[PDB]
Order: structure tokens, then sequence, then C-alpha cells
DNA sequence: CGGCA
DNA sequence: CAGTGC
DNA sequence: GCCG
DNA sequence: GCACTG
């Protein structure tokens, strides 16, 4: 269980005995990530983990290579930092990275599309706005460039939560609106507000996005829709844009979810996060010949059955793992 | 060797 | 499908 | 990058 | 691990 992030207090990361190496590999995880490695940045981040977690400094290559996830390789880049204070890679990163970085910042745009732009010559947003062919998600994502950057106080965060479920009890007062994410974490500053809908009748969630969207397009609340499948009446998701009235506003985004009240707890589960968090919780479940997703936890495929889960605390139990509050799962 | 949700 | 983001 |  | 685009 020592193995696993989500067997773990995320606060073991508050007491990092380890920054002087983990702030290096973190320049280092980044320019992987930018440049499209992602198996190679996926095994720094967890690597990152683990020294952020660990209860002391590391001070041998022995005691680095006992550490689950940190090899003999991230063992040598240890020990260069602590006989160095450096880490000479970070003098050899490709010249490309600030700039996919730059361009992956581009809400649409991942690692494919930033390396076409770098290959085509662009070096600058000035040269996507005049040079590039934006899809509409794109043209939107550098529209608001610096906003979906910033974070929003989580005051703020209430707010559109609180608008989003007035707009929504407003048609159907038994619907249960709850925002998930970073805010569900507790934290203090929200990337965006992630808000989940259900309602407890199990049948009245069918069909919302409908109205909802309508309702809150009508007070121009919404300013732009990222992903919005709105066309056969099966949406899940919306992903989009608000922006609260009066002086000294700023765009956010806004992520909707409408889930059936039998899928609560997975989707609950899922929407609270933290991302890693739930990568490592997944994992846990296939080695145990289970799979989970925001609609459940099922056994693994022949048609596998769902396993009940009323509650967060049941997932947690099939999967033999102490209970966690949402602020204890932010890895 | 191959997954890594 | 490949690419993208939650 | 790391893991089984 | 899933739901989106085009
Ligand atoms: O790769 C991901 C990303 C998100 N998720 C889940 C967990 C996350 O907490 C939730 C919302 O995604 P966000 O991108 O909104 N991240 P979060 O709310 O945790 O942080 P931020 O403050 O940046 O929005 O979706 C994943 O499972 N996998
Ligand atoms: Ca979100
Ligand atoms: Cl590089
Ligand atoms: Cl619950
Ligand atoms: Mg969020
Ligand atoms: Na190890
Ligand atoms: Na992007
Ligand atoms: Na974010």
């Amino acid at each position: 269980l020592d193995k696993w992030v989500c067997a773990q207090p995320s606060s073991q990361k508050a007491t990092n005995h380890n920054l002087h190496i983990t702030e290096k590999l973190e320049v280092l995880a980044k320019a992987y990530s930018v440049q499209g490695d992602k198996w190679r940045a996926l095994g720094y981040a967890k690597a990152i983990n683990a020294l952020k977690s660990f209860h002391k400094p590391v001070t041998s290559y022995q005691e680095a290579c006992s550490i689950p996830g940190i090899g003999k390789r991230m063992a040598e880049k240890i020990i260069e930092i602590l006989e160095s204070g450096h880490l000479r890679k970070l003098d050899h990163i490709s010249e490309s990275v600030p700039v996919l970085e730059l361009f992956s910042n581009i809400w649409g745009a991942g690692t494919k599309t930033a390396q076409m732009w770098y290959q085509q010559g662009f070096r600058s947003l000035e040269d996507i706005r005049s040079q590039a062919s934006l899809t509409t998600q794109q043209a939107i994502g550098l529209k608001h460039y610096s906003d979906f950057l910033e974070r929003m106080p989580r005051e703020e965060a209430t707010e559109i939560e609180q608008t989003v479920q007035k707009a929504a009890q407003a048609f159907n007062s038994g619907l249960l609106c709850v925002a998930c994410g970073s805010y569900r974490r507790g934290k203090a500053t929200c990337g965006d507000v992630d808000v989940l809908i259900t309602h407890p009748d199990g049948r009245s969630h069918r069909g919302i996005f409908s109205r909802l969207l309508d309702s809150l397009r009508q007070e121009g609340f919404l300013t732009d829709d990222l992903v919005s499948q709105e066309e056969n009446g099966q949406q899940q998701k919306y992903l989009g844009v608000c922006r609260l009235p009066g002086p000294g506003r700023r765009h956010r985004r806004l992520d909707i979810i409408v889930v059936p009240y039998s899928e609560f707890a997975c989707a609950l589960l899922y929407f609270t996060g933290s991302a890693h968090f739930n990568r490592s919780m997944r994992a846990l479940a296939k080695t145990k010949g289970m799979s989970l997703s925001e609609h459940a936890l099922s056994t693994a495929v022949v048609p596998g059955r769902v396993l009940p889960t009323p509650t967060e605390k049941d997932v947690f139990r099939l999967l033999g793992l102490p209970y966690r509050e949402p602020a204890e799962r932010d890895w």
C-alpha cells in the first residue's frame, strides 16, 4: 500500500524535504511533456510526488533507489544534484521548449499541434494569430489565453457554482449541484469550476442540459462554448466559458457534467480528483481485477459486474483503501 | 517486454 | 481514426 | 521516466 | 478511463 498514492494522504507533500531536487526535476518533466514524450514525463511526475512525500531529505543512491517511483536513472540525477547543487541536463534542453509550452497553453492545441506550428516557423502568439489555421476551439483558447492561465479565488468559484445551481433549480427544485475538482478539495484558488448535477429520483437529470444552457445563455453568463454536443440529447458534459456580471470580472472556465443518481458516488469521486489521485486509484483497481470510471466500479470484462457504490466510501472500501476526505486527495 | 486511467 | 482535455 |  | 471534434 505504501506504493500507491491513493492509499496515502496528500498532506504528506506539504513538508517537501527535497525541494532542491523536485524543483529541478519539474523543469525537465515539463520539457518532456510539451515535446510529447508523455510516458517519460509521467515517470518524472510520479518520481516528483514520491520525493515530495518522502519523510526526509534523500542522501544516498541506495536510499533513492529504495523509494517506489525512483529507479537507477532518477537516483543518478538525485545524486548529481546533491553533490553539485545543479543538474547538467537543465542546460541541454531542446531550444524549442519555451515556444512549445507557449503554444500548448492554447486550449485545444496539444503537443502535436504545437510541434507542427513550431516546424512551420511560428514562434509567438502573434505568429499564431496572423498565420496559423485554428480550430474553433483553439480560436476561443487564444482569445482567452491569459484568462485561462489565471486561477480564481475560491469565493468566485462559489459564485459561479451558485449561478449554475440557481438556473438549474429554477426548473427542477430537486436537482443537486456540487462544485467538484479543486474547489471540493478545498484549494484557495481554482483554475475553473467543475459542477456536477444529478437528481435523487434517478430520472429527472435526463434532458436538462438543453434547458440549463439556454437559461445560462439568456442571462448572458455563458460567453463561449468549447465542447457541447447538443444535437442528440445524450450529452454528458459541457466545457465552456462564463463571466459574472459587473466590473473587474474575468472570463472563467466552466465545466458541467450531468449524471444519473445511480452513478453519483463514482462521478463525484472522478470529478473531485485530483487527476493523479484518480490515475492511482484506477491503476490499483486494475490490479484487483476491477475497472473504475466516472460511471461505475466494475469487475473485469468477460460484460463485467457493476459493484454497489452508493457512497464514495464504498469505492475506497471495495479497493481496500482507507477513506480520504477530498482535501487529502490532492496529489 | 509493455503498460502507464 | 488521431488528437485533445476532464 | 518507473513498474511488475 | 472516458467523451468529445472533424
Ligand atoms: O487528466 C485528468 C484531468 C482531470 N481529471 C478529473 C480529476 C480533476 O480533479 C477533475 C477536474 O479536472 P480539472 O482540469 O478541472 N482539475 P482540478 O479541478 O483538479 O484543478 P484546477 O483547479 O486546475 O481546475 O477531473 C482526471 O481524472 N484526469
Ligand atoms: Ca475542469
Ligand atoms: Cl529536451
Ligand atoms: Cl458519497
Ligand atoms: Mg477544475
Ligand atoms: Na525504487
Ligand atoms: Na493546450
Ligand atoms: Na487547471
